[PDB]
Parts: C-alpha cells; structure tokens; sequence
C-alpha cells in the first residue's frame, strides 16, 4: 500500500510540475487524459457508493430499527447501521447483511416497520355442490367479521365469491386488523380462520380438496 | 440459529388445531435449547389444499451446526409425539375421485 501510495504521488506530481523540467503539451495532455479516463471509468461504483451514501445522510427513507424490504433485490430486515459505504441490516434469521448505498438510489424501498395495519386475506373454496348455500354463508362470514374487536372497521372489508376454480368455488376474504404487533396479528388471524371453519361446517358445507372424474375402461 | 417448520394436520382434525398449539407453545418455551428472548411463534395460519398449516418459528441459543441439528431433531420428534397424542395425524396430499 505504501509502495501504490508512492507511485501515485509520483505521477500526480509529475503531471502537475511538468514544465519547469516538463516537455511537450501534447503529449502531457494525451497521457493524463487516458489515465484519468481510465481511472473515472474503473472506480465509479465506489464513488456512486459514497455519493449515495451523502444522500442518505441527507434525505433518507428509514431510520435505524425499521424493518424494510424490496420488490427489486433481497434487502429484508431491520435496518441497524447506515454508513458512507455500505448499510448495515439484521436479517430475520440474526445474520448482518452489508448493502451496498448506490442500491438505495434505483430500487424501491418498502417499510413494513412504519404500517398503520396488519392484512388478513384467504380464500375459503367450496365445493361444486355447495353452491347453493355460497350466499348465506358469505353473509354469515361478514356478519362475523364486522362484530370481531380486532378487525378495523374503518378499512376495507370484503368477502365475496369471485372465482370458478377447478375443484372449488372460492370465496375472497379480506380485512385488517387494528394491531400491528406480530403475536397479537397471528393470534386474531387463527380466531378468524378458527371461526370461518365453525361457521363453514354449520351450514352444510365443506371445504374441497382437489377433485377429478375418472373413467375405467 | 433458526428453526422453521410447518405442521399439517388433517382437515378432520379441525378441532384439535387449537389445543395442540398450545402443547407445541408450551413445549417450546420449557425447551433447554431454545433461546427465550427471541422471537418464538406458534400459531394455525393457512389453509392448504390438503391440510391446515401450523407455522413453528424459533431460535437456538447455540450457533454450532451440529448442536442446532441435534436440537431440531429433538424438537421434532417431541412435536411429532405431541400431534400423535392428542389423536390428530399429519395429512398426505389428499383428492377425491368421481368415477363413472
Ligand atoms: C500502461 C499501464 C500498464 C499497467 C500499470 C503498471 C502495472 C505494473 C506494476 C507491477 C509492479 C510489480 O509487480 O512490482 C512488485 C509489486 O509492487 C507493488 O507493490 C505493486 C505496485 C503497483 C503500482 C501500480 C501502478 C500505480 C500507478 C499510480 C498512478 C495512476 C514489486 O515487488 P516488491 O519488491 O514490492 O515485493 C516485495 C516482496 N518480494
Ligand atoms: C497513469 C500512470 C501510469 C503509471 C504506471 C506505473 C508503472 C509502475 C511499474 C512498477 C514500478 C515498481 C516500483 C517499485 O517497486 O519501486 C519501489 C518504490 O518505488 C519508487 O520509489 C519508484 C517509483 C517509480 C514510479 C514510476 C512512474 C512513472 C510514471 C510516468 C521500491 O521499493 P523497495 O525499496 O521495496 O524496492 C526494492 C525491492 N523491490
Ligand atoms: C463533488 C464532490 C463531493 C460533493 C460533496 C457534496 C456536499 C453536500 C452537497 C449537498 C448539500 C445538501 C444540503 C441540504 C440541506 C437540507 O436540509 O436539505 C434537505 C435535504 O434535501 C435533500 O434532498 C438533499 C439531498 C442532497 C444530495 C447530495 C448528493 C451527493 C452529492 C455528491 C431538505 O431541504 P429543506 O429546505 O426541506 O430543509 C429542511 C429539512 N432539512
Ligand atoms: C484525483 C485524480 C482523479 C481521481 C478520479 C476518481 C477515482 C475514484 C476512486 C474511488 C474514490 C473513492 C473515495 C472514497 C472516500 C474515502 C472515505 C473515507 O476514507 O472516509 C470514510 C467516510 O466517508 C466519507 O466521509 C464520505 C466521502 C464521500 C465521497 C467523497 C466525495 C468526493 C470524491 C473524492 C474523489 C473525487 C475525484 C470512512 O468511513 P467508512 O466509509 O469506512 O464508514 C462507513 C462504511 N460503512
């Protein structure tokens, strides 16, 4: 490294002085030229690195303890470090993920850790002879949805059959919870499925696996 | 070191579901090996095409291969021993059939 440093500095000084005991314009202006093409084109990722990392300094999308994601690249986790270089996240399996700054300048950067609710989406598929009781029981099931205390009632709510699949027609549910915390997310979630299944079985119906005609010869 | 698995049961063991979190929660948090201030979930969250799906989500004090390896077999095994004591089984790919 000493060694790099010194012929570094010899050039630097040589092309700069390089007239007292300097020769011809031409020639001088043609050499640095190419050295500083070349040197511009080979080290312009860690300078898009550092640059982007200046931008972090100043507007920055996250903070440190934020969990963040990308539908572009793997950069899932929570964020623990943000350096000139590099930033320093926590995967979900306690791994430290460097990522490099230039990265945060071209992708989209999601933040689950700033959401306001957690989503529940599921699809309930009945059978073929069931569908004369798909109506009653999307009711039903909406009807449970808007008494539960963890579902907000001020976000979007919708069950509704929407779908011939091929062994099942499927009903869509769709809500959010008030909590954002993981547990209490998981534990309103199996309420909800626990519930959906007592409230299908009620009615008559059941849940399809899937299904096919068979002819024998 | 992380352990994730997911166990499916039988649509028929739809009544069990919930008292056999609670014996897999509980074993997991008496468990020597498993690090208690990590994140540690337990819960019935999908429906599959065959079965209802219980995600197990844990962490090991330990980071040696070998160790975690034998921790998760032993945690597995105790889950195996707990589904099949409560009367429930795991569920194999399942369709029916129509014949002519
Ligand atoms: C036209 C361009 C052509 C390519 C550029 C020159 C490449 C050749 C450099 C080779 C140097 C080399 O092998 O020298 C050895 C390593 O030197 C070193 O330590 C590496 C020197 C690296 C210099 C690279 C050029 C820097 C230019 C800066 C301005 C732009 C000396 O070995 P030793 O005596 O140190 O070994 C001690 C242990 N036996
Ligand atoms: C764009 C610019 C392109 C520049 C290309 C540079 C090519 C360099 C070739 C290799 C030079 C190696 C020099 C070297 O090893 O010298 C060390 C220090 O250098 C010195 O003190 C002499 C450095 C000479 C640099 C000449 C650059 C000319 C540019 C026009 C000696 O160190 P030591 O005591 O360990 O050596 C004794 C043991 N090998
Ligand atoms: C060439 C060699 C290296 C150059 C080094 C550059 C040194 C710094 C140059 C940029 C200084 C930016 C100062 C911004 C001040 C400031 O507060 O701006 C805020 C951030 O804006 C922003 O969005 C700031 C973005 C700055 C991007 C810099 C990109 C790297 C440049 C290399 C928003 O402004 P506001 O009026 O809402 O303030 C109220 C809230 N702070
Ligand atoms: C001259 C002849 C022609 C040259 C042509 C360009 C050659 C490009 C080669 C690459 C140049 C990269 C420069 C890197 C800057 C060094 C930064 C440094 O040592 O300090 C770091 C702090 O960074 C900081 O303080 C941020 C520095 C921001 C970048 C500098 C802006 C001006 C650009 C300088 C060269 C321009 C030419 C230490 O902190 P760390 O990064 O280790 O800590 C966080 C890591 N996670």
């Amino acid at each position: 490294m000493s060694r790099i440093i010194k012929i570094t500095i010899i050039v630097v000084l040589v092309l700069l002085y390089g007239e007292h005991f300097g020769m011809s314009l031409s020639g001088l202006l043609t050499f640095g030229g190419i050295g500083g093409l070349a040197v511009g084109m080979a080290g312009k990722d860690i300078l898009s690195n550092f640059f982007s990392g200046i931008m972090l300094y100043f507007d920055r999308p996250f903070s440190i303890g934020d969990w963040i994601r990308s539908p572009d690249r793997n950069i899932e986790g929570t964020v623990a470090e943000i350096g000139w270089r590099i930033t320093k996240i926590t995967t979900f399996d306690n791994r430290p993920l460097y990522v490099p700054n230039s990265l945060f300048s071209s992708i989209s950067v999601e933040n689950p850790g700033r959401m306001t609710n957690r989503r529940i989406t599921t699809t309930i598929g009945l059978r073929y002879e069931d569908a004369a009781k798909v109506g009653v029981i999307v009711e039903a099931v909406r009807e449970m949805l808007k008494n539960h205390p963890a579902i907000d009632q001020r976000q979007t709510l919708l069950v509704y059959f929407n779908q011939f699949a091929d062994s099942s027609l499927n009903i869509m549910v769709y809500c959010f919870t008030k909590t954002t915390v993981w547990a209490e997310w998981l534990a309103a979630q199996q309420d909800v499925y626990l519930k959906i299944i007592d409230i299908v079985q009620s009615h008559g119906a059941d849940f399809a696996f899937p299904s096919q005609t068979l002819y024998m010869d």
